[PDB]
């Protein structure tokens, strides 16, 4: 099963570098831009369903689910929003423009706080403050089940998804956490960070806890 | 990605009936039988670890893990034990004799409690008490990842898995709960029962339980 390798638009591959070069601070803010980008994938699923109800069959429940993987260094936030096809993937994770990248850039290098990087619609890139690395799996009704990847080098690839458990429609952010971020792992630190930044999301946010019996 | 389909041994179908049709108490007694095995299966790759130390390289970690998945009725068990290639599940799950088989029904038959099942070696086939259809997806070191279908009818199937999560090594049991059983996808049951049965597991027993944030 081949990976398709694709080249990132210039100005992505910019504003990634840094993102995780200039930061420093509000970085726990990478989990409200995920939380803001699953709402909005919620709402389109749920705007497009008034006038094509059956679009929702394919995942019935709406809701944002994160699930820590400790034994991975892995942090997973799943939607059941509207999903992206393979074509969706490449287009919105970086090979076209994206409008407000570069005056975010310029923007950031006068201080603006990162908190304003959603507000130019580059909100995705915010991972990178914590994860090294970051695959995309996205199930859109129109499509297969793909994988988007990234390391934050120069090129993405994209590859059909035979690996991952299916999903009924929506996406999976499966972040490879680096080595001195592993709080965002633990319960009570992603419950305090999600309080504080997303109260008026208006679904469900489970957390997927594992307890030993005893 | 196609299917193969093949037919039990006569006594297995046999043995499937009814268990579903003359059981009636210490049913609950399914979850011990699981996890027995579980723990056999986890024996079995440590031991063979010993002489062998690189076979626990693919999944390091010594776990059973139950997983309710309350949206689908459905109940998960998981270990990281040896696992099970192609061919052992065809012959382990349905095709060759089981010594213990007869044995069971003939004293089941007399008033045997059910809890005397593992006795024969055959309790595999309690999950019937509660499920109607089981998946068992499994990975052996020696084999691709394969599930294993059936629904206590005539035949089962065996697909290369295409369609689960990767499981490093071990067997997961995928329990699809009947309507009036789901009273076993509650985390308060399931500690219960396997706080009763399972004090000498020697592996931790993991729970994934969801919790809304709120
Ligand atoms: C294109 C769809 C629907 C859009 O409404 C969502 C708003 C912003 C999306 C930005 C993206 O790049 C894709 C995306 C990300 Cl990054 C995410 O973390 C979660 C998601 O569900 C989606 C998605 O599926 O986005
Ligand atoms: C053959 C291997 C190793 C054997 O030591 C285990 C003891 C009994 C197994 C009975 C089976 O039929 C397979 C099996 C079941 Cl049913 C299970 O619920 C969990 C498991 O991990 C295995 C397995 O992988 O079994």
């Amino acid at each position: 099963m081949a990976s398709e390798t694709f080249e990132f638009q210039a100005e992505i591959t910019q504003l990634m570098s840094l993102i995780i070069n200039t930061v420093y601070s509000n970085k726990e803010i990478f989990l409200r831009e995920i939380v803001s980008n699953a709402s909005d994938a919620l709402d389109k699923i749920r705007y497009k369903s008034l006038s094509d109800p059956k679009q929702l069959e394919t995942e019935p429940d709406l809701f944002i689910r994160i699930t820590p993987k400790p034994e991975q260094k892995v942090l997973e936030i799943r939607d059941s929003g509207i999903g992206m096809t393979k074509a969706e993937l490449i287009n919105n994770l970086g090979t076209i423009a994206k409008s407000g990248t570069k005056a975010f850039m310029e923007a950031l290098s006068a201080g603006a706080d990162v908190s304003m990087i959603g507000q130019f619609g580059v909100g995705f890139y915010s991972l990178f403050l914590v994860a090294d690395r970051v695959q995309v799996i996205s199930k859109s009704n129109d499509d297969e089940q793909y994988i988007w990847e990234s390391n934050a080098g120069g090129s993405f690839t994209v590859t059909l998804d035979e690996v991952n458990e299916r999903i009924g429609r929506g996406t999976i952010l499966r972040l490879f956490l680096k080595d001195d971020q592993l709080e965002y792992l633990e319960e009570k630190r992603i419950k305090e960070v999600i309080k504080r930044h997303s109260e008026f999301v208006a679904y469900p946010i489970q957390l997927v806890v594992t307890k030993e019996v005893e």
